């Protein structure tokens, strides 16, 4: 078998996994079949450059007509809803190739949106309608004493996301399906843990994000919203296409991107257009299982399946807080950093730096190829005698034969060290060629008993 550390790291990169099996009865669908079902009504706004450029207005007035809605009394959006709207409109346009301009239509642009409250329940919360019906464009938000939620968005809360969902309304997503509960959904990740636009909560898939009495709400586009939109208009490569850091000291430049305290509550899913980007969740004080594969879920901040990496992003960084957190790299060589507490790394491919951080730390290898002589990850603060190098998952818990040099046998191992530069290496032959095949280098002495075989 393998040890339980590789096991906690193997079922963390699996926790999430979607499609081709039932979930709550219902199947499970992958972020490309949820993009489907989310652009299935067939409506967008059509372009040419390219790109949508849509122009969009906070209503002073009542459009022709109005009074034949039902909705009350109008009112003119206030200053927060447009600052907020405006947030939303950009946390769509950072992931598609669609633009937001204030102003009034034009024959230049691809389409003209508009946004206004009113004051009759009857409304609803708040509505919008498809690019393709004659109301295209529009969307209106409910606001009288009964309902107050509209009145003060803001990043996290409901009235943020309710304009982000009618956006993406707006843009063309239809709600994820047609007294109707979460048992009426299509597909198991029918839920805002996956996806704005959806009516029933993280719960129903078994994330958490918070507590009875507490309201929390990813403020903008979630992982599938992101494949939904991208299919509709193309993906914004533009965006952050230089380093970026997500979390802590985050340099994304988004409110729901950043987080500046261990009470944070962080939902969202990463789109970034390249460079050497890090998730950044050193402030936080509870276990994380952060993972860096694209398109994957990550449990941050003392939450669980709360952050993402939208497909087709590359993230090369990640810094856990002082949980005993899970870090998962991918492919690329990742810099990864456990922070205090006792966590469990795995590089994946490619040459990884690995930081352990204080604490008793865990490098986990899965596969020869994690770590070659020609592409080896180097572990910059093992701590002999507290820090691991665990191989279980490659020997299968068969042990290794420590010995000075290769004697052609497989499993053959070499612990060295060179007391000038500190610096520590474990070779391995796995296959039995007589030579190394497998290499971990250190900062800091490794010894025999510090590998788990
Ligand atoms: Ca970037
Ligand atoms: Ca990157
Ligand atoms: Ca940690
Ligand atoms: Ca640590
Ligand atoms: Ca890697
Ligand atoms: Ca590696």
């Amino acid at each position: 078998g393998t040890s339980s550390a590789f096991t906690q790291i193997d079922n963390f990169s699996h926790f999430y996994d979607r499609g081709d099996h039932l979930v709550n009865g219902k199947p499970s669908f992958t972020v490309d079949q949820v993009a489907d079902q989310l652009t299935r009504s067939g409506a967008s706004w059509h372009d040419n450059d390219g790109v949508i450029n849509l122009t969009y207005t906070f209503l002073t007035a009542p459009p022709v007509g109005y009074a034949s809605r039902g909705l009350g009394t109008f009112s003119q959006f206030s200053a927060l809803q447009k600052e907020q709207a405006k947030l939303s409109l950009e946390s769509w346009a950072d992931v598609a190739k669609v633009t937001f301009t204030e102003g009034p239509a034009a024959r230049g642009d691809d389409g003209h949106m508009t946004f206004a409250n009113f004051s009759a329940s009857n409304g609803g919360a708040a509505f919008a309608y498809l690019p393709n019906s004659s109301r295209k464009g529009e969307s209106w938000y409910l606001i009288n004493k009964d309902y107050q939620v509209n009145k003060t968005p803001g990043e996290g809360n409901y009235g943020r996301q309710t304009l982000t969902h009618e956006i993406g309304h707006t843009l063309g997503l239809s709600h994820p399906g047609d007294n109707p509960t979460y048992r009426d959904a299509v597909y198991a990740e029918d839920t805002r843990a996956y996806s704005v636009m959806s009516y029933w909560s993280e719960k129903n898939t078994g994330q958490v994000f918070t507590k009875t009495g507490e309201g929390a709400y990813a403020s903008a586009p979630l992982l599938d919203d992101i494949a939904a939109v991208q299919k509709l208009y193309g993906a914004n490569l533009e965006t952050r296409a230089d380093d970026t850091v997500y979390g802590f000291n985050s340099t994304a430049d988004r409110d729901f991107y950043s987080a500046t305290s261990s009470t944070d509550k962080l939902i969202f899913s990463v789109w970034d257009g390249g460079g050497n980007d890090t998730l950044d969740f050193s402030g936080f004080s509870q276990n994380q299982k952060i993972n860096l594969t694209a398109g994957s879920f990550s449990d941050v901040g003392g939450m669980t399946g709360n952050v993402s990496i939208a497909q087709g992003v590359t993230i090369e960084n990640a810094i856990g807080g002082s949980g005993n957190d899970l870090l998962i790299g991918n492919d690329a060589a990742n810099v990864l950093k456990g922070g205090a507490g006792n966590d469990i790394i795995y590089g994946g491919g490619g040459a990884d730096v690995l930081w352990g951080g204080t604490g008793s730390d865990t490098f986990v290898f899965g596969a020869v190829s994690d770590s070659t002589p020609k592409a080896a990850d180097i572990i910059k603060d093992f701590q002999s005698g507290f820090d691991k190098i665990d191989l279980t998952a490659i020997t299968k818990l068969g042990g290794l034969n420590f010995v000075d040099a290769f004697t052609g046998h497989a499993g053959d191992a070499i612990v060295s060290y060179h007391q000038a530069s500190n610096a520590g290496s474990l070779q391995v032959d796995f296959s039995g060629q007589g030579v190394a095949d497998f290499l971990v280098t250190t900062v800091g002495q490794v010894a025999t008993y510090d590998i788990v075989a």
